């Protein structure tokens, strides 16, 4: 066959679109996911056939699938379809735009190639913008307190000239001409990043604004080079005569300043609506989260309107505009990420980000000191300056995953093509004991784990096994580079194995996580806690479906040295998860239906009563970190979308939260973002390098489009570079044709990996360099201030409810009240998204 | 589409179903491999129609298939499907449990979202339980010789307490009330890995026995810390009562010993089969291997019985109990494989096996000293220890296959994927000279072939040209790094090249590998053989079909100073092997069917008679190793499998061997496992490293479930650490749920291939250090020992028969005997397993 990379790729596209086609065959109404697919291989199949032109495809595109075909989110998330395929002459892509145009398609025409019969229309069983901007209907005033004055522009020249917003207006084309003196430094009154054109002979009046900051031009052609002055200003006009560029005084162009006015003939303005669509939105506008309840709302914004930072062709982003030249160059950005809407537990907020040597380096707003107004000498873009487009976007924090079995390497892609880029566990790969428990147990696997890791774009944390009642081997597994020990039951959770294992914690300033004794065979979970000695430690799967004493492990959700999490598939509760879970359990321990005390042991773990209380739980606080438990009882690539289902649930069932407006759900989105951002780091000691949207951290980073915010994002940016996007068929003249698929970026190759990333370990490991010892590439840095932490340092996750657990109903009490919350028929974040 | 990694893999498992799908459709009983993809893809499917609970399709995925839709070895290989997939609550897994419980499937459910049309059920035409254990209908007595005592326990606690088998009784749960002084130093006696249940306010009698080795408590409660004696029995029951654990003196409580007697009332039993179940089998029971007709009998088992180590939640394998608590560090195992059956040349065993440093520490029966008889202090788990489960399965030696020619490096993933753990042979790519012969001729690809295979977990040997009639050139391969040399009648195989190539390996003791001169252009197969001088030589191929004098290379077999091979492709004979073979071998050499001496070229050298002595040569021990010919007339991924074709077919043919009893197999099986394991390691001098499961040697071990021997393994572990495995979905809450594909694992990222694996190189090389030269991270070690070996050295691979063979009819004898066997219609191994 001599099969090329994309012909096996392509291939691939067209099984989804035939697996959609026999979907719709039946019908069922397409997802979003399944909807491309048919679209994009049916724009194939017509190509093979050779008989319609790139037009005539772009056309049939449309008339595929009607909205009764598809989900109701469709005609919303599906804006274009692109693909490329082998006409009689040669390679091209077809773009089809706005693909659901008709109330039903010409489904034998969707069905086209595929030798299925066509159903009837009525076959298609009979709400919510996912991602949709909120805004109050009104305009903004751009480029306020500024000289402005109105120029008439006539062009001489006999093509096209068109110029842009930030251009220094006396420096453009010698063929147009204007009042050149009244030119000198200003700039056009439009939006940032457009542009006014001028065809050969036109005469048009335009309205500039001075340039602002420092008001020094550069760049153009170097006609008025310099600092904005009355001698600079006659040397330009000596340049504009000696040079002939079209120069005739206006001496009554009117003049005046721009400001905070509607009547004003020197202002210029844009509706909300527009202005979020080229910049994303801005303060107090609201957005959806993906397909879910929750809206989160803008509460701050560093842009200066009319001065936004926006790359491409005649934008601002450009030499001597929106680039600066002249500042040193050691002070330029590595790359700015421009006009992000950055949700952190911090904050709902609207700002450029700018990254320097892997590090945040500073938040707010970016460019050209030169010209603009309000940008520090942190936040310079230069020519040595990389640009990522957050317009439109949403930013976060890379998600910490700190139940991770490390049972294959494949989970770790799933991990970070999810958006999760640092990773905490244990295992050595899909031996028994990494299957059952988060333990990297010997020396010797210590190391092999971090010299196998070492190329992977994640930041690493290993555990040892704590499970010990004496001290001598823990001391060496954590000298060997251990960050934290697990104890875990199926090694013996005992309370001298748990009051030996956090004594060697307070030694070696590493966090202990815990699966309890769910057999309560040496204690009840108070006998637990005791042995506990009031020390600090975190408790997996807090609810206990996971592991744990039954039925009550929930309990040290109350518990002031606790620091509790949830695991994933408990996330939320739900028609299916009981079912699911009893199952599951007697799976993973080969437990028998028809043996009364193998029936009785599961129905003691998996409970309903308690996986409602861990709803309620998350919900005010009381629980502070979501995790995976990967392969082990949990999913890995369903940390963040199981955080934000169980916030849907919970506003769709009780609510805005006490603390919330209600106007937004920004109160409720910071607790819960902070489940699996901030609040990982702060337990296992490492907040200072990763965690939040924060100055000086490590530019761990992730893009999401709105609409499928939760669920699968765009671009996973590692220490400032990108790991892994969203990229379409590379052989494609454009990124964006199908197949679109989550891929490994340059940060995934050679040793790039370990150039943007830690491997965390305890202070004793590191006193010992171990990554000398190792050979290690990837950075190393030491876990800290574990020992002294409580549930108050869990940020916005702080509560310590007095909870109680009736041992004979499960009935679960918070401060005496009872906990209850019913089960969900359906989660958002999911039926839109995927294609199984 | 923003396909997720899960995504992709799922849309493969469905286009498995959907092939399952047509073929069940046009009236195939699918094997195994399609039944399961069908299975999992009909519950993605309903999961997707949105109509049906998890509960519903556990149910619904019992009905698709029957018994009458499937191949007679299904129902017994196929336990559980298990599959997750988006339902309109999110994400779920869904188990089916048996499912083949029916005569007839319905097929429209079957069928469900596939188009196709349903088959009438008598589409469907008209045995053996691979891997079958079988056992004496008996019991087996636990802890025997130990004293003993019957306790009256009642629960006064609110919530279940359940206690394991090895937990020290005195230090369980205060709210256990019973006879605390008669406990102290017991435990309960039951099958190693249960547990005895109480419920609040169950009594309960119980059995305990008295822990034995050194009789040492620890861990627990710290209740009675130390060795028994009664300074700390006075100790315990102290602190027994100051801290308030249940106790009541229970004086008539009986006592006595447990000992071989079946009507003593403190005995434990289990029967035979119950045991296997729960431990694997034990001495005298039999295992089926796959599907062939060998059965192999445990001929010796360390365990004592009752102290098994097993590893889970309330099991064995726990701080203080089977794991030790107090023995130095550094002793610990780094990993323990539990219950293995162990399958070598050197035995048949039960055994649990040690692995420390990457090696094989030791052999026999793990676990704690302080609680168990007969562990020595080389198999001590300890806190730093792993654990690999091996109860229910076997373990062998990593293959290694000695005749690879490196053509491309899937072929690399391929060979460990089926469980080969070293590769010698040579090549440099896809080149004309590697695709002909295993040479890799330059000092230049000598160095890079070992730069480019440095990372890869598996050991590595690389072989020079050594078709010259002058020593210079080849002392410089050597030098470079080569550890043999291959003499190809495609670079000239004459009796000066033979004779210059041998006195090279007389003087750098490595091994010469032969392809002899097929168109006995310088002499016949005599005057080769007299070239050789008497001096060791391995002969590839023996029986010639892949290359060798015609028609009579196979008279080798009987000279002492040959080691001999075969290729895989021959084995065993069977109805399409002669037609086969043919055509590859006018293809492989452009002959024309339509030119006389093509032809008759073509007849001498592919012939039925000899091809069928190949089978009784190697049956009788005159074949001596098992190889590929990857690429090259043979297939890199079935020299394990075809080893045991060639094994299944002569006992079907032949009987018994002599040296056989006849109520197993096992001298055949360790005759033949030997061709693929020791044989290629003594021959090319590294048997001191590999080759077979021995204390001291590379922990390279390959883990197979019975019913799967010989074609798919579920794990391969290089040097200790797992290289390969089966692995479902990433996402998934488990690690088995579909697709299930061998995969690599964390002993292939980063640089651990080569901290795992050794690159066998000359002394010449490793003289002049070309480790350090080449910057290779892998081991490097010298071969030796390669040039005193004569047929003799060959394990159970030792015969010399007298060999003639006609030169116009090609018969073949042996000292004189006729050596004829048909050809075979069908072998094991293959349509019971594959997809294609
Ligand atoms: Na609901
Ligand atoms: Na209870
Ligand atoms: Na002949
Ligand atoms: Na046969
Ligand atoms: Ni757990
Ligand atoms: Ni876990
Ligand atoms: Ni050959
Ligand atoms: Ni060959």
């Amino acid at each position: 066959m001599k099969l090329s990379p994309r012909e096996v790729e392509k291939l691939g596209l067209h099984n989804a679109g035939y697996l959609a086609q026999k979907r719709l065959a039946r019908g069922v109404r397409l997802n979003y996911t399944e909807a491309v697919a048919l679209i994009a291989s049916q724009i194939m199949e017509y190509a093979r056939d050779g008989e319609k032109t790139v037009a005539q495809l772009m056309c049939l595109g449309q008339h595929l699938l009607g909205r009764r075909q598809v989900l109701p989110a469709v005609p919303h998330l599906l804006n274009a379809v692109q693909v490329e395929a082998t006409f009689p002459d040669g390679t091209k892509l077809v773009t089809v735009h706005d693909p659901i145009s008709r109330e039903n398609g010409e489904l034998q025409e969707a069905l086209f190639g595929s030798l299925l019969p066509v159903p009837s229309l009525d076959k298609f069983a009979e709400n919510r913008i996912p991602g949709e901007i909120l805004c109050e209907d009104e305009c903004l005033t751009l480029n306020i307190g500024r000289k402005a004055v109105i120029l008439k522009v006539t062009s001489k020249g006999d093509r096209p000239i068109q110029v842009g917003s930030h251009y220094h207006f006396i420096e453009v084309n010698p063929y147009l001409t204007f009042d050149r003196r009244k030119a000198y430094g200003m700039r056009l009154n439009i939006a940032a990043g457009t542009a006014v054109r001028f065809e050969p002979g036109d005469c048009k009046s335009v309205t500039l604004v001075s340039i602002e900051g420092n008001k020094v031009i550069r760049g153009g052609n170097a006609i008025a080079d310099g600092p904005v002055n009355e001698t600079n200003l006659e040397a330009a006009m000596h340049a504009v005569r000696s040079k002939g560029f079209g120069h005739e005084e206006e001496k009554d162009a009117s003049e005046g300043f721009t400001k905070e006015d509607p009547n004003c003939p020197f202002n210029t303005f844009i509706h909300r609506k527009e202005y979020a669509n080229k910049y994303g939105p801005t303060t107090g506008d609201k957005i959806r989260l993906g397909d879910t309840n929750l809206l989160a709302e803008i509460e701050k914004d560093y842009a200066l309107y009319g001065d936004e930072c926006v790359f491409g062709g005649g934008k601002v982003i450009r030499d001597g505009m929106g680039q600066s030249c002249g500042h040193p160059p050691a002070i330029s950005l590595d790359t700015v990420i421009t006009n992000a809407v950055i949700i952190d537990y911090t904050g709902i907020i609207k700002a450029d980000i700018g990254i320097k040597d892997g590090l945040i380096a500073s938040i707010g707003k970016a460019g050209n000191p030169d010209i603009m107004n309000g940008v520090f000498s942190n936040m310079i873009i230069g020519a040595n300056t990389e640009v990522i487009a957050g317009e439109g976007l949403i930013v976060t924090a890379g998600a910490i995953d700190c139940h991770v079995h490390y049972i294959c390497p494949q989970l770790v892609y799933e991990a970070i093509s999810s958006g999760i880029t640092t990773l905490v566990g244990g295992g050595t790969g899909p031996a028994a004991g990494t299957r059952a428990t988060t333990c990297t147990p010997s020396p010797t696997q210590m190391r092999l784990m971090l010299q196998s890791t070492d190329d992977l774009p994640l930041n690493f944390g290993f555990t040892g096994k704590g499970s010990s009642s004496k001290p001598d081997e823990l001391h060496e597994i954590i000298k060997a580079g251990a960050m934290g020990l697990k104890l875990h039951e199926d090694w013996g959770s005992t309370p001298a194995a748990i009051d030996n294992c956090l004594t060697i914690a307070e030694h070696h300033d590493i966090q202990i996580n815990i699966h309890t004794d769910t057999l309560n065979e040496a204690g009840f979970v108070e006998h637990s806690i005791a042995a506990f000695k009031g020390r600090t430690i975190h408790t997996y799967h807090s609810e206990g479906a996971g592991g744990g004493h039954a039925p009550d492990i929930i309990k040290v959700c109350g518990i002031k040295n606790v620091l509790p999490s949830s695991t994933n598939p408990t996330r939320p509760l739900t028609s299916n998860t009981i079912d699911e879970h009893l199952d599951m359990l007697m799976v993973c321990h080969h437990l028998d239906r028809e043996i009364p005390e193998d029936l009785a042991f599961a129905h003691s773990r998996i409970r309903k009563k308690t996986i409602a209380a861990e709803d309620v739980l998350n919900d005010i606080g009381a629980i502070s970190i979501i995790s995976s438990d990967s392969q082990a009882m949990g999913r890995v690539g369903e940390v963040i979308s199981r955080t934000w289902q169980t916030a849907d649930k919970m506003k769709a069932q009780t609510g805005p939260l006490k603390c919330d407006s209600s106007d937004n759900d920004n109160f409720r989105i910071r607790r819960y973002i902070a489940k699996y951002t901030i609040n990982p780091a702060i337990a296992n000691g490492f907040s200072q390098y990763v965690g939040s949207v924060e100055v000086g951290k490590l530019a761990d980073l992730v893009m999401w489009k709105p609409s499928f915010f939760g669920t699968k994002p765009e671009m996973v940016i590692k220490g400032g570079m990108v790991a892994w996007a969203d990229i379409g068929d590379p052989n494609a003249s454009i990124p964006t044709p199908e197949p679109v698929k989550m891929r490994p970026m340059y940060g995934t190759l050679g040793k790039a990996g370990g150039a943007l990333s830690i491997a965390f370990v305890s202070k004793a490991a590191l006193d010992q360099r171990v990554n000398v010892l190792y050979g290690l590439n990837k950075r190393v840095e030491a876990v800290s201030n574990v020992r002294k932490l409580t549930k108050l340092d869990m940020k916005l996750n702080d509560a310590l409810p007095e909870i109680t657990v009736d041992p004979e109903s499960y009935t679960v009490k918070a401060d005496g009240k009872l906990l209850c919350v019913s089960e969900a028929t359906t989660v958002p974040l999911s039926r839109n998204y995927f294609l199984f």
